[PDB]
DNA sequence: GACCACGGCGCC
DNA sequence: GGCGCCGTGGTC
C-alpha cells in the first residue's frame, strides 16, 4: 500500500479509518482509507467518501457499517482480520494486540490501519487454512453475524425517559430515608458510597465480626455476602443493604440511560462487541443492555423502562436451561437427556427443595453453581443449610447423571495433551494453566476448561439461530433488537407480532438439532418486563 | 480532564 | 463459569 492513489479505491480493497470516540453511533468520522493492490486511497471527504463503498472490509468493519447505516447507508460489514484472529485463539480480542501478533502495528491514520488490515488478512486467513472447523464458523456464523449486530446496533431500543426521570426522584427519596438512619445508627454521617469508611463503621466502631477479606489488599470485606451474614447482628446492617441495592440501581440504570439517548433516532444503541470473550459468547457495552435489572422490585420497575415504538410490541424468545440441554448433548448422559426429552423441569425441582419465578432464580445458582466445581462448602453457605453430609447435596448428582463426570474428566485430559478445549462446532479455547503445579491455579484452569464447551456451544447455537432469523425477519418486516446471551428481544408491528414469535420460536428450537430437544419460552408485550410475562 | 486498581455488583 | 459499569481513592 506504499503507493498513494486517488480515492476511490477498485473492489475488493480493505478499509481503514478513524473515529473521533469508540462508539460509532456518535463518532464522527474523521478519515477513511483503502488499500489494494500496493495501493493506498485517501478519501478527501470522509463522509461523502462513505457513498463510494460496497462494502466495510477490514479491522472493526462492523462499527465502519454501523456508522454508514447510522447515516441512511446500506453498506454492510464484510471480512475483517479481527473475527479470524478471534476464532484461531480467542484471548485476540483488540487490533492492538491482533497486529502486534500477526504482523503490523495499531496506528491513529486511516491509511496506514488500511494498510495493516489488508496484511493481516493475507497471514490470518492462510493460517485459518486448513482450519475447516473454524473456517465453517468464520463463513456460516461470524462473518454473517457481523451484519446482523451492525443492524442492532444502529436500530437501538426505545426508552421510557420520563418514566425514569420520575422514578429517579422517587428514588433519591427513600436513598435519603436510609443514609439517615444509617447515620444515626453509626452516631455520625460518612461517605456511604466509601467501602473504606464503612469498613471501620462497621468493623472499629460498631464492633462487628468481620467475616472475610478482600482478595488484593486484604480489607475486611463489606461484600453483600458478609453484610448477609450480619444481618441480625445489628439494625443497621439491613438498612446498608437497602442502600446499596438502590444506589446501586440508581446510579447504573436510572441516572445515566435516559442521557444516552440519541437525539436523531430518539432510542438507545448500545455495541455488542463480537471478539470479547473466551468461550464465544458476545459482549455488550456503551451501555451495557445485557445486565439490565430484573431481579428486585425495583429492577423490575427499571425494566419496564424499555418499551415499543409506538404501535409495535416486544417479542422475548429465552432458551430453556439450554446449558443443561447442551450439557446432555456433549455428555449423552442417558438419564440427563431422557429427563429432557420426557419433559422433566430442573430448575422448577431445585426450587421447591429449597414455586414462582423468584424461587425458581435462586435455583440457577444452585444446580448450575454446582455444575461448574463450586465447593461443597460454597453450596452449603449459599443454600444456607448444614455443610454435610459431604457435600452430599452435590454428590449422587454424578451417580444419577455417571457420563457428566466422565465427559469433564475426558474434556480435562483431552485439553491437557492438546492445550486447548472446543465447543460442539469446534470454536476453541486454550488452557495453558491446566498443567500448573500449583493445585489452586490448576484446578482454577479445569472450571474454566470444561465449562467452556458448555457455555460455548450454547453461544454458538444462539449465534447461528440470530443468522437464521434475521433475514425472516426483515421479510416480516420486524426488527432484532437485542440479545442476552439465551435470550433474543425483537420487535414487531402489533398486528404481526404474534406471527413474528411464532416464527423465531420455530427458527430458534430447529437450529441445529441435539439428541435433546431445544426449547423456547416467549412473551409478547409492550415493554420488556412484560413480554417476559 | 483522563486514566488507574479495587471492591463491589448488575445480568446470563 | 462468562461479562461490563459504578464510586472511591488515587496519579498525572
Ligand atoms: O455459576 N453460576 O453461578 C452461574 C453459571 C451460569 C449461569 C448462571 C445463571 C445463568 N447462567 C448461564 C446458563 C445459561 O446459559 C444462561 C442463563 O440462562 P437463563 O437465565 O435464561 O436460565 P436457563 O438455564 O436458560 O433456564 P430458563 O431460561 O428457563 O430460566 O447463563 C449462574
Ligand atoms: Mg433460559
Ligand atoms: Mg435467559
Ligand atoms: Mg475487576
Ligand atoms: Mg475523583
Ligand atoms: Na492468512
Amino acid at each position: 500500500a506504499l503507493e498513494e492513489a486517488p480515492w476511490p479505491p477498485p473492489e475488493g480493497a480493505f478499509v481503514g479509518f478513524v473515529l473521533s470516540r469508540k462508539e460509532p453511533m456518535w463518532a464522527d468520522l474523521l478519515a477513511l482509507a483503502a488499500a489494494r493492490g500496493g495501493r493506498v486511497h485517501r478519501a478527501p471527504e470522509p463522509y461523502k467518501a462513505l457513498r463510494d463503498l460496497k462494502e466495510a472490509r477490514g479491522l472493526l468493519a462492523k462499527d465502519l457499517s454501523v456508522l454508514a447505516l447510522r447515516e441512511g447507508l446500506g453498506l454492510p460489514p464484510g471480512d475483517d482480520p479481527m473475527l479470524l484472529a478471534y476464532l484461531l485463539d480467542p484471548s485476540n480480542t483488540t487490533p492492538e494486540g491482533v497486529a502486534r501478533r500477526y504482523g503490523g502495528e495499531w496506528t491513529e491514520e486511516a491509511g496506514e490501519r488500511a494498510a495493516l488490515s489488508e496484511r493481516l488478512f493475507a497471514n490470518l486467513w492462510g493460517r485459518l487454512e486448513g482450519e475447516e472447523r473454524l473456517l465453517w464458523l468464520y463463513r456460516e456464523v461470524e462473518r454473517p453475524l457481523s451484519a446482523v449486530l451492525a443492524h442492532m446496533e444502529a436500530t437501538g431500543v426505545r426508552l421510557d425517559v420520563a418514566y425514569l426521570r420520575a422514578l429517579s426522584l422517587e428514588v433519591a427519596e427513600e436513598i435519603a430515608r436510609l443514609e439517615a438512619e444509617v447515620f444515626r445508627l453509626a452516631g455520625h454521617p460518612f461517605n456511604l458510597n466509601s467501602r473504606d469508611q464503612l469498613e471501620r463503621v462497621l468493623f472499629d466502631e460498631l464492633g462487628l465480626p468481620a467475616i472475610g477479606k478482600t482478595e488484593k489488599t486484604g480489607k475486611r470485606s463489606t461484600s453483600a455476602a458478609v453484610l448477609e451474614a450480619l444481618r441480625e447482628a445489628h439494625p443497621i446492617v439491613e438498612k446498608i443493604l437497602q442502600y446499596r441495592e438502590l444506589t446501586k440501581l440508581k446510579s447504573t440504570y436510572i441516572d445515566p440511560l435516559p442521557d444516552l439517548i440519541h437525539p436523531r433516532t430518539g432510542r438507545l444503541h448500545t455495541r455488542f462487541n463480537q471478539t470479547a470473550t473466551a468461550t464465544g459468547r458476545l459482549s455488550s457495552s456503551d451501555p451495557n443492555l445485557q445486565n439490565i435489572p430484573v431481579r428486585t422490585p425495583l429492577g423490575q420497575r427499571i425494566r419496564r423502562a424499555f418499551i415499543a415504538e409506538e404501535g409495535w410490541l416486544l417479542v422475548a424468545l429465552d432458551y430453556s436451561q439450554i446449558e443443561l440441554r447442551v450439557l446432555a448433548h456433549l455428555s449423552g448422559d442417558e438419564n440427563l437427556i431422557r429427563v429432557f426429552q420426557e419433559g422433566r423441569d430442573i430448575h422448577t425441582e431445585t426450587a421447591s427443595w429449597m414455586v414462582d419465578p423468584l424461587m425458581r432464580r435462586a435455583a440457577k445458582t444452585i444446580n448450575f453453581g454446582v455444575l461448574y466445581g463450586m465447593s461443597a462448602h460454597r453450596l452449603s453457605q449459599e443454600l444456607a443449610i448444614p455443610y454435610e453430609e459431604a457435600q452430599a447435596f452435590i454428590e449422587r448428582y454424578f451417580q444419577s447423571f455417571p457420563k457428566v463426570r466422565a465427559w469433564i474428566e475426558k474434556t480435562l485430559e483431552e485439553g491437557r495433551r492438546r492445550g486447548y478445549v472446543e465447543t460442539l462446532f469446534g470454536r476453541r479455547r486454550y488452557v495453558p494453566d491446566l498443567e500448573a503445579r500449583v493445585k489452586s491455579v490448576r484446578e482454577a484452569a479445569e472450571r474454566m476448561a470444561f465449562n467452556m464447551p458448555v457455555q460455548g456451544t450454547a453461544a454458538d447455537l444462539m449465534k447461528l439461530a440470530m443468522v437464521k432469523l434475521f433475514p425472516r425477519l426483515e421479510e416480516m418486516g420486524a426488527r432484532m433488537l437485542l440479545q442476552v446471551h439465551d435470550e433474543l428481544v425483537l420487535e414487531a408491528p402489533k398486528e404481526r407480532a404474534e406471527a413474528v414469535a411464532r416464527l423465531a420460536k420455530e427458527v430458534m428450537e430447529g437450529v441445529y438439532p441435539l439428541a435433546v430437544p431445544l426449547e423456547v419460552e416467549v412473551g409478547i408485550g409492550e415493554d420488556w418486563l412484560s413480554a417476559k410475562e
